[PDB]
C-alpha cells in the first residue's frame, strides 16, 4: 500500500488535489473517515471566488457552473432600514462570484477522481500520521475493523478543521492563533423563492441574518444565534420572524417563506496554524485554517491552497524543482492572513456581540456606512470579496 | 454681563468661534477657567488638515503657517524592520496635512481676538450653565472671587473633555459612547533635528512610537505607555532607548537625540456625546468628543465643528434663517462618528494591548500590510489623514 502522495479527507480539497495530481500523472491515494454518501451532502458553502471557477473550469469540472450556478454582482446590505446595493462586480473592475454550492463542487469531483480511477478509501478513519521526517511517511487508519497503512512520499491534510493531520503536526513547531466569536450561525434551505436578485445580508441590531439562493426556487438562509444553540429551540415561526425583522426594509420585496429543511448550527471562529508544513506533510483548507463564513472564503481559500499544492508538487516531480514545496506554506500564509483580516472585519462588523462596549457596537453602523458609502470602502470590499490573487 | 453668544472656553475651538463672530459683527464673550499664557502653551495637537489650514487662512489667521509651519505629504509606517513610506498627497489626489503646531494656532487666536477687542475673561471657570431653554443663557463664573454671570442668546461649549458645558446638557437627553484603551502616550519635544524628512510612525512589538517634527532643528516624539504612567519612570536614556527601539530601521537614518522637554502623559481615549446641542447650548470640540491622537484628528474636529456653528450663527443673526442651528448637531455628528472610525482603526492598529488574543494581534500586522500595501488600502488612510469633507 505505497503511493506518491497519501491524501487525508475526500472533501473539495483532498479531492481537487488527487484530480490535478492525476492530471499531471501522479499517483495518489485517498483517505476519508466518512462514508461517500455522507460526505457528497454536507451542506456548507455557497458562493465561489471567480479564480475558483476559472480553476474548476481549468481542471475539467467546471462544466455544470454556467447552468447549476448563478452568477453574482452585489450585494444587498440591509441596515439603518435601507438597502445599500454594493456592485462588487463594478467596483472590482469585472471581477465575480457565483452561488455554486459546495455539493455541486464535490459531486463534479468525486466524478473527475472516479473517472481518472483515482483510489478513495471511504469509512476508513485515519488514526496517525507517522514519519513525517523518515524516507516515506505512513497513514495508519482503520477499515471495517483491520488496521491499514498507507506509505508515501507526502502526506497532504485535507481532513478539516476537526481532522487529525493538524495535530500531527509536531507541537513544537506549530503556533495556533484562535478566535471564537461570541454567536453561531443558525442555517436553514427553504422552498421559497428569493425575494431579490442579490445576495442579500441584514446587519440589524437584533442580529445579523443573510437570504442567499440555491435557485430561483429555493433560498439558503442563516440567522445569527447563541454560541452551541439547540436548533431545537428554534420553530419555523421563530426563524421567519427573526428573518423578516432581521432582513425587511420598506421598498424591497419582502422575504418568502416556504417549508424549511436541514436546519443547523454551526460555529463562527478565525482560526489559522503556522506553519502549514512540516517535513513531508502539508496541511490545507479548514486542516489549517478557518474563517467565519461571511464573507464566503472557506472552500475558496481551500482551493486557492490546493492550486499552490499540487503545482508544488507538480514541480519537485516533473521539473526537478522542490524548492516551490519549501515555499507552500510562506505562500499559502501571505494570502491566509489578508484572508483572515477581511474575514475578521466582516465578521466583528454585522453580528451583534453581547454586552459590547457601546462606542464599539456604534462604529459598526460607521463602518457600514463607510464600506457601502464610499470608493475606497467599497473598492477594499468588492477586491476582497471577489477573490484576492494566488500566488 | 449681556452679550449674544458666551463662548466657555478659549481654547482653539472658542477662540476661532469668536473671531469668526467678530467678523461678522456677532458679540460674543469668552471665559476661561485658566491664565492666558497657560492656554497658549499647551502642549498637544501638531498636525492640521488642509481644510483647517484653508479655515485659518481664509479668517485671516493664517499668515504664519508658510513661515513656521511644514507642509506634510507622506507617513512612513516603520514595521517589520522596514520603512513603508505611504504618499498620502498622491493618494488623496492632491490632498495635504501641514504640521502647525497647536500653540501657534491658539496664539494666532488669540492675537486676532484681542485686535478685534473681543472680551476674554481669563482665570474666570465658569461653574453652572443655566437657562438653556430659557428666553437668554446665563453662564455663571467666579473671578477674582467674585460671582459673574453673562447672559446670552447662545452658549458654545468650548472647553473641553474636562470642562462643565457637557454636563449642562439635561442627561435624559444626553448619550456618551466611551471606549478608553489599555494604554497611554509618554510625549516629549527635543531639541535634535528629525532624521528624515517625513513623520515616522514605530508600529513594533514592543509597542508604538512617533517621531514628529516642529522645524528642521526640533522633533516632537512619542512613546506608548502604560495607562496613568508616571513620567518620573522614563529616564531619558530610557525614552531614547525605547524610542530607538521602536522607530530604527536598518537603511533608515537613526533617530538623532538632544536634550528633552515638555515630558507628560495623555490618555488614550475614544468618546462622543449626543446630542450636540440642547436649546441654546451648542458642543464644539472635546467638550463634545475627544479621539485617540494617533490620526491628528481632534483640533481639526473641534475647526470643522466651529466652521459649522459659526456658520449657523451667521445664518441666524445676518440671513435670518435657523434652520442651519437646528441641523448643527445632525451634520456635525455624521462627520465626527467617521473621524471616530477612523482614529480608533489607527489606534487598535498601531499600539500593543497587554494580553491580547492573540489571533487579533497578528491582525494588526495584516491591517498594516494591507494599508499600506494596496491601492484601497491607501487611499482610505489618505482620504481620512487628510481630512474629511465638512457640511
Ligand atoms: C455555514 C457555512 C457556510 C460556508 N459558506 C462558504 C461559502 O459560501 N464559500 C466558501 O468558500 N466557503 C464557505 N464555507 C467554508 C467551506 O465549507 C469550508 O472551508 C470547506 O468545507 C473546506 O474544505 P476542506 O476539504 O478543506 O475540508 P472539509 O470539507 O471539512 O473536508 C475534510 C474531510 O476530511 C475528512 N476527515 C476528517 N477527519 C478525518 C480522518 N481522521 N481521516 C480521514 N478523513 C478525515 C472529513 O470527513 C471530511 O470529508 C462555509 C462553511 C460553513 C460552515
Ligand atoms: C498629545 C496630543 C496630540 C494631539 N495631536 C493632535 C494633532 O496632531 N492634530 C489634531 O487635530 N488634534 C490633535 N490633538 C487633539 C487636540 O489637541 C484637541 O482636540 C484640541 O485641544 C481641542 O480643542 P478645544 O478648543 O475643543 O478644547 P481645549 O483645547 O481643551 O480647550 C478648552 C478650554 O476650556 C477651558 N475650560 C475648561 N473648563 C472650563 C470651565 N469650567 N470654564 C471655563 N473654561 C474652561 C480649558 O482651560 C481650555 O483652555 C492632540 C491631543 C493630544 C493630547
Ligand atoms: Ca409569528
Ligand atoms: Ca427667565
Amino acid at each position: 500500500m505505497r503511493t506518491q502522495v497519501g491524501i487525508v479527507g475526500a472533501g473539495p480539497a483532498g479531492l481537487m488535489l488527487a484530480h490535478l495530481l492525476r492530471r499531471e500523472g501522479i499517483d495518489a491515494v485517498v483517505i476519508e473517515r466518512a462514508a461517500r454518501e455522507h460526505v457528497r451532502t454536507r451542506l456548507r458553502a455557497g458562493v465561489l471566488e471567480q479564480g475558483t471557477v476559472e480553476m474548476l473550469r481549468e481542471a475539467g469540472v467546471g462544466g455544470r457552473i454556467d447552468a447549476v450556478g448563478m452568477e453574482m454582482h452585489a450585494i444587498d446590505f440591509r441596515f439603518g432600514g435601507r438597502s445599500h446595493r454594493l456592485d462588487f462586480h463594478e467596483a472590482s473592475g469585472g471581477r465575480r462570484a457565483w452561488v455554486y454550492p459546495q455539493h455541486e463542487v464535490v459531486t463534479d469531483l468525486m466524478s473527475a477522481c472516479d473517472a481518472g480511477d483515482v483510489p478513495i478509501l471511504y469509512e476508513a478513519p485515519v488514526e496517525r500520521i507517522e514519519g513525517l521526517e523518515d524516507d516515506r511517511a505512513r497513514i495508519v487508519f482503520g477499515q471495517d475493523g483491520a488496521a491499514g497503512e498507507i506509505t508515501c512520499d507526502f502526506v497532504a491534510g485535507c481532513d478539516g478543521f476537526r481532522g487529525v493531520s493538524r495535530g500531527s503536526m509536531p507541537a513544537g513547531i506549530a503556533r495556533g492563533y484562535d478566535r471564537i466569536y461570541p454567536f453561531g450561525w443558525l442555517g436553514i434551505l427553504a422552498d421559497a423563492p428569493p425575494a431579490s436578485p442579490d445576495v442579500t445580508w441584514g446587519c440589524s441590531d437584533r442580529g445579523f441574518a443573510m437570504m442567499s439562493m440555491r435557485s430561483p426556487t429555493v433560498t439558503r438562509l442563516y440567522l445569527q444565534c447563541e454560541p452551541d444553540e439547540d436548533p431545537d429551540a428554534w420553530s419555523d415561526d421563530r426563524i421567519w420572524s427573526e428573518l423578516h425583522r432581521r432582513l425587511d426594509v420598506e421598498g424591497m420585496p419582502s422575504l418568502r417563506e416556504g417549508p424549511i429543511r436541514d436546519k443547523g448550527v454551526t460555529a463562527m471562529r478565525s482560526f489559522l496554524s503556522e506553519p502549514m508544513q512540516h517535513g513531508r506533510l502539508f496541511l490545507a483548507g479548514d486542516a489549517a485554517h478557518i474563517v467565519p463564513p461571511t464573507g464566503a472564503k472557506g472552500l475558496n481559500s481551500a482551493m486557492a491552497d490546493i492550486k499552490v499544492l499540487a503545482a508544488a508538487l507538480v514541480d519537485h516531480y516533473r521539473h526537478g524543482r522542490s524548492d516551490r514545496l519549501a515555499t507552500y506554506s510562506e505562500r499559502c500564509l501571505r494570502r491566509m492572513w489578508l484572508v483572515q483580516r477581511f474575514s475578521a472585519a466582516l465578521c466583528t462588523m454585522v453580528h451583534q456581540f453581547p454586552g459590547q462596549n457601546e462606542f464599539v457596537r456604534r462604529l459598526q453602523r460607521a463602518d457600514l456606512d463607510y464600506m457601502t458609502g464610499t470608493h475606497a470602502g467599497r473598492l477594499q470590499f468588492a477586491e476582497n470579496f471577489t477573490g484576492l490573487p494566488i500566488e
